[PDB]
């Protein structure tokens, strides 16, 4: 048995979600989920370090930020998630949200992920489609945020001695730094 | 045996490279290799459509863009690649680089990939480190070009009807356009 399932009280699945987010952090080698408020990011295989710096963030989002949390479950197991934020965005304090998106027709989608062992199974499409329609039925337009510095090559090169020097056109040029490389 | 091999005549392993690159195309669901000029990218599992659009580029690059091509092999099997461009870069038709950065001190690293089956085994590091060293020796400062739009989330969302509306240094906001979807 499987399917989309709404979580009545998002905070009650924090532990299960925490572990799902860690497996993703490890599978993506520290790429996701994003840790904007973290100076030094923990090793992707370090769960304790991950939890210590992510648990507080999740606790807050599950309690206040998220207005609706949806998950894809298979036999009572969360293998996919997606959250909606639409209740008074102007007062949500969402760090990336500009004044232009602080209006009644704005709907935010976030916390969208899929268990790394269930990719290309149609789960992401089902979740996203459900989320887009849910927001629409609420008279809201769907918006999302993304972090380009997480692009695969840039991310790899960056932690390999390269530094950003230019980003003209649809490209981002990086340059190797000898002193930065050895700094590892 | 295994290790890094310098391909004397890059155009000789064109077919094997095509095969490897298609495996990457399929493994990254159409993300890599980048097909910028392509308005309508072929389905990630469509080898014929992939070749028709990518093979001509690869062919040109192997013969006219790359000055040096290195691979990492396990016997005759290519499982990693990396190329160097540092000779007369102002005359290779390169469009993904600024005119201000096309001097004799510039060295370009491209065609860097590793077979999806050999991740986290040190292959990538070995090749990159080799490339960087070789470039520095020739008195060239190594540079690479990346495509931010290929970021996992962006790429996925853009494929699902999302379009960019606002851009910031650390993030980019995307809005769903039903009328377009």
């Amino acid at each position: 048995m499987e399917g989309v399932k709404k979580i009545k009280n998002p905070s009650t699945v924090k532990d299960e979600l925490l572990e799902l987010m860690f497996r993703i952090y490890r599978s993506t080698n520290g790429k996701y989920p994003a840790l904007e408020w973290v100076k030094r990011k923990p090793n992707p295989n370090d769960f304790n370090g991950f939890r210590e710096v992510y648990e507080p963030f999740l606790k807050f989002r599950l309690s206040q930020e998220f207005d609706e949390l949806y998950t894809y479950q298979k036999d009572n197991r969360i293998i996919g998630t997606i959250a909606l934020v639409y209740k008074r965005i102007k007062e949500k304090g969402i760090w990336w949200v500009p004044e232009e998106l602080m209006n009644e027709k704005v709907g935010l989608i976030e916390f969208f992920v899929v268990d790394p062992e269930f990719q290309g199974k149609g789960i992401g499409s089902t979740l996203l489609e459900f989320a887009v329609k849910r927001l629409r039925s609420l008279g809201k337009d769907p918006y999302v945020v993304t972090f380009p510095n997480l692009e695969a090559y840039s991310y790899y090169y960056m932690k390999k001695g390269f530094r950003e020097i230019m980003r003209y056109k649809e490209f981002v040029i990086l340059k190797f730094n000898h002193k930065k490389f050895q700094l590892e």
